[PDB]
Order: C-alpha cells, then structure tokens, then sequence
C-alpha cells in the first residue's frame, strides 16, 4: 500500500463536479475547486486548473494528473512548514503517509493546529495521541475516514485499509 492508494480510498473517484462532505465544489481524487456556492465559480476553476473548456467533466487521465499535484503539493507543504517538518522528519514511513492524508484533507494551516497531538506523535506516544486526535471536529464529521487514519498513527501498519 502506498499514499496513492490509500487517499484513493478515502476520496474516491468522481468525473463530474461534485459536492464535498462540506458542501464544497470538488472534482476528481478529492480536489477542491472552490469554497464559493456557484457551480459557475467551480466551472471555471475547473477550466483554469485543466487548461481547456471542460464544461464541469474531465476524464480519468486529467483526475490522475491533478491527484499527483496535490500529493506533491502537500508533501512540499510538510516540509516547508515548522511545525509539520520536525513531525514528519520524526515520523517512520506508515506514520508519514498518515500525516500526508490529513494534509490533504485539511490542509496544512488546519494540521498545524493541531498542538498536543503533534506533541505526542514526536515523542512516540501512539495511544495517547489517538485518544486525543479523535477529540475533535474531524473525528465527529467524518469519523470512518479519521478512524482509519487514527489506526494508523496508533499501528503503525496498513490494517484500516486491508479491510479497505
């Protein structure tokens, strides 16, 4: 298993603009277009984001290729940012990938507020960071998705997706 399939997993796949968990116009592997409530705002976002008119549908090929932007945007965003680093440098390989989903989901400002759990993933205390990650708003909205994440970090290993 790798970071591409597991987000793969979590976003799934879709075509056709479509509304986020939060109601936010999204397409592809999970890639946000706009926050704004008009699907004409989303439109051309789309347009801008591919290069061409797609009239709010791309194909598999135009989804796999902003799915690699986004992976590599958020790695770089971990690695350039000073409370994200000293976490990821700490991190084993599993581990990482588990820091990389929820950047990809919340994006790294939301992450990097996470303080205490943060604090606990650094020092290797799997249990105690679980615990205190599923206090809060993510957990509650999208508990599947957390929980697997949450295993994750806890493990160390691939489990929550085997089933997956």
């Amino acid at each position: 298993m790798n970071i591409f399939e597991m987000l793969r997993i979590d976003e799934g796949l879709r075509l056709k603009i479509y509304k986020d968990t939060e109601g936010y116009y999204t397409i592809g592997i999970g890639h946000l277009l706009t926050k704004s409530p008009s699907l004409n705002a989303a439109k051309s976002e789309l347009d801008k984001a591919i290069g061409r008119n797609c009239n709010g549908v791309i194909t598999k090929d135009e989804a796999e290729k902003l799915f690699n932007q986004d992976v590599d945007a958020a790695v770089r965003g971990i690695l350039r940012n000073a409370k994200l680093k000293p976490v990821y440098d700490s991190l084993d390989a599993v581990r990482r990938c588990a820091l990389i989903n929820m950047v990809f989901q919340m994006g790294e400002t939301g992450v990097a507020g996470f303080t205490n759990s943060l604090r606990m993933l650094q020092q290797k205390r799997w249990d105690e960071a679980a615990v205190n990650l599923a206090k809060s708003r993510w957990y509650n909205q999208t508990p599947n998705r957390a929980k697997r994440v949450i295993t994750t970090f806890r493990t160390g290993g691939w489990d929550a997706y085997k089933n997956l």
